[PDB]
């Protein structure tokens, strides 16, 4: 694999959010992840709706939680592969309510064929992630209320809660690391990104890591 790659530099990856009160990490971390693989199947890099997830997939939780492999399965088996753009179905949750789905009156901004389970391996993912693009994946985030930047040591590896965006890595840095993004707002962290050490499973990062599939 390349030494470093940062998916942030190459026209990949769109703003960081805000998830307010809502237990809706999932949703930010499936939609971020459909959104960077839209725009390298060579089409514009679109904004798209996390709410569609949070109001309409009943598979998942709403803001008391849910699985990113939950959402992109009920995208095609149940939503006809559709995405919705964000302006045509605006983030509503951020009082920690799901409002009730709205089944008519959005554009669709993109669509994906089905989803990829990635190893649970740090340097197999990195493989995946320098050719394909960013990944959805759930760390162990009781320790990131204490992240005010660097490469964090020592993350609480316990137990998987929380849902973020691989976007790239380093190899060549004095200690290797991953680069995430996160939904916590950009006052947060580095602009709302935290960097992690990569190879010793910090944060349980390889536990629970995949992709949707553009065609
Ligand atoms: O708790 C979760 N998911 C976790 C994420 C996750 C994804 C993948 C593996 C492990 C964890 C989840 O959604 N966490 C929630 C926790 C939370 C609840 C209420 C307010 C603030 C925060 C998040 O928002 C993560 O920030 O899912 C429960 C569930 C399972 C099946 C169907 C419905 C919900």
């Amino acid at each position: 694999a390349p030494a470093a790659v940062d998916w942030r530099a190459r026209g990949a990856v769109t703003a960081v959010k805000d998830q307010g009160q809502c237990g809706s990490c999932w949703a930010f971390s499936a939609i971020g992840n459909v959104e960077c693989q839209w725009f390298l199947a060579g089409h514009p890099l679109t904004n798209l709706s996390e709410q569609m997830l949070v109001s309409c997939d009943k598979t998942d939780s709403g803001c008391s939680g849910g699985l990113m492999n939950n959402a992109f399965e009920w995208i095609v088996q149940e939503n006809n592969g559709a995405v919705y753009t964000e302006d045509s179905y605006p983030y509503a949750s951020g009082e920690g309510i799901s409002p009730p789905c709205t089944t008519s009156g959005h554009t669709v901004g993109a669509t994906i064929t089905g989803h990829v389970e990635l190893p649970q391996d740090e340097a197999q993912i990195a493989a995946w992630l320098a050719v394909n693009g960013p990944v959805a994946v759930a760390v162990d985030a009781s320790s990131w209320m204490t992240y005010t930047g660097g490469v964090m040591t020592s993350c609480v590896s316990e137990q998987l809660d929380h849902g973020v965006l691989l976007v790239g890595y380093n190899d060549s840095a004095a200690v290797p690391y991953w680069i995430i993004k996160n939904s916590w707002t950009t006052q947060w962290g580095e602009e709302g990104y935290i960097r992690i050490a990569k190879g010793s499973n910090q944060c349980l990062v390889k536990e629970e890591a995949s992709s949707a599939v553009v065609g």
